[PDB]
């Protein structure tokens, strides 16, 4: 059986993995699959060149794509689905947390050779395939994503074969509708040169708040410097669901008995997103109601283009929304005659933001905006001012609205180091029913 062609000498980081794949015994399919998955893992965090791009697109015998086809692994599958296709092929040759499993497998693919982990590797992939077979949610995701990947395959082929001059030069995206699907589908180009960060994110539990991506592949584009560059192209369904700002406005014209329980439901999820993103050393600098949607009673972040890995960035290194921005960020901006931030002043070159206290403020301002849109048609002119609290706008306010309004004030204190943390907000969210003074006692206990 013809071996796998060695990677090009111009880009030979996968050389040891290819040699290990070829030296594995032909009937040792699990070791074949393990080094196939290691190559893919390293390819996903590799900047491509013309010679390596040719190598990953060789479907002739001895080519990378022919090795994948032997195990029904789709080179255009999403990070989640491609891992699951690996888990089924490995299982054929043989109560748990899927994100722990994916993280454990990724650590092996990152740094470990097959010698030191062969049986645990197959154990992980068996458990992953078990979830694909018995967990209703995982089974639905695999079935739906296999359906979409098959039916969009002509579109993937067409865009991959499109002339490079008909593509954009380096928020680029391509929209198309499919008969039978209401929401259109979108191909988008990412800003990063590789998928290393995307590959890691989908092994973390914060990806359950991500809009589902269906296909990932690299493509050649003309760059702004005249050269040709390779960028990731990711497919998803256009997100036409209501955002949280639209939902708050819906709750004003509904029964007031649903307001307090619906806020807790959405903000339990929003808080868990914030903390789980911080667990991966990532930060969302543009936290606001209209950047989150609800899809089948799940909160999803609208996009991840603004995520940052830096917990102490300069003002000029994060994109945010000034209306919901803390004062430490506003003091770094230069303003218009209309009152619009026009640019930066000298402060922005050295003044830094503490991201977890930045997110605490913006999460608290999203709660303030959610509470107010439940009572008023539009936000008041002085909505930023902590004098004008949220209960302020209520007439005969509920006990829950009193406790939630207090949490808003504790999350938006002018001094970042005096703000409540999202972790504390999570704990005290589960006590919004207790009477006002009793809620004040619990607040003092959790946040002295």
């Amino acid at each position: 059986p013809m071996p796998l062609n060695l990677p090009p000498k111009s880009s030979k980081n996968t050389m040891p993995l290819v040699i290990a794949y070829n030296n594995a015994p032909e009937d040792d399919k699990i070791q074949k699959l393990f080094y196939l998955q290691k190559i893919n893992y390293l390819l996903n965090k590799t900047q491509l060149n013309d010679d390596l791009f040719d190598w990953i697109n060789d479907a002739e015998e001895g080519g990378w794509l022919n090795e994948l086809a032997k195990f029904s692994i789709n080179p255009n599958a999403s990070f989640f689905l491609k891992g699951m296709q690996f888990a089924k092929a490995i299982t054929e040759e043989i109560e748990v947390n899927i994100y722990h499993l994916m993280q454990e497998r990724d650590q092996l693919l990152k740094e470990v050779e097959f010698e030191k982990c062969a049986t645990r590797y197959a154990e992980i992939n068996f458990l992953l395939n078990e979830l694909a077979l018995n967990d209703k949610k995982t089974k639905e995701i695999v079935e739906r994503q296999t359906e979409i990947l098959r039916l969009v395959a002509p579109k993937i082929k067409a865009i991959k074969g499109e002339s490079i001059d008909n593509l954009p030069v380096i928020n680029f995206n391509f929209k198309f509708t499919m008969s039978g699907w209401e929401a259109p589908f979108v191909f988008r180009v990412e800003d990063r040169h590789e998928l290393g960060k995307e590959q890691e994110l989908h092994s973390y539990g914060v990806s359950k708040y991500f809009i589902e991506d269906y296909s990932v592949f690299m493509m050649r584009f003309k760059a702004e410097d005249g050269s040709t560059v390779y960028k990731p192209v990711i497919l998803s369904q256009f997100a036409n669901q209501n955002n949280l700002e639209e939902i708050a406005k819906q709750l004003k014209d509904g029964s007031p008995k649903n307001i307090a329980p619906r806020i807790g439901y959405y903000f339990v999820q929003l808080t868990d997103f914030c903390l789980k993103l911080i667990e991966t050393h990532n930060y969302h600098p543009d936290i606001k109601l209209n950047n989150f949607l609800v899809h089948n009673n799940r909160v999803l972040v609208s996009d991840r283009k603004t995520f940052t890995t830096n917990d102490n960035p300069l003002a000029s290194e994060i994109l945010t929304s000034p209306l919901f921005a803390p004062d430490e960020f506003l003091k770094c901006l230069l303003f218009n005659k209309e009152g619009d931030p026009v640019g930066y002043n000298r402060n922005a070159l050295w003044k830094r933001m503490n991201m977890p206290q930045f997110m605490a403020y913006q999460l608290g301002m999203a709660l303030k905006q959610f509470l107010i849109l439940t009572q008023l048609d539009e936000l008041p002119d002085d909505f930023r001012n902590p004098d004008h609290s949220a209960v302020s706008h209520f007439k005969t306010p509920s006990r829950q609205i009193i406790n939630l309004s207090l949490l808003v004030q504790e999350l938006t204190r002018l001094d970042p180091d005096k703000r409540m943390t999202i972790k504390q907000f999570q704990t005290l969210l589960n006590f919004k029913n207790l009477p006002p003074d009793a809620f004040y006692q619990k607040v003092e206990e959790v946040f002295p």
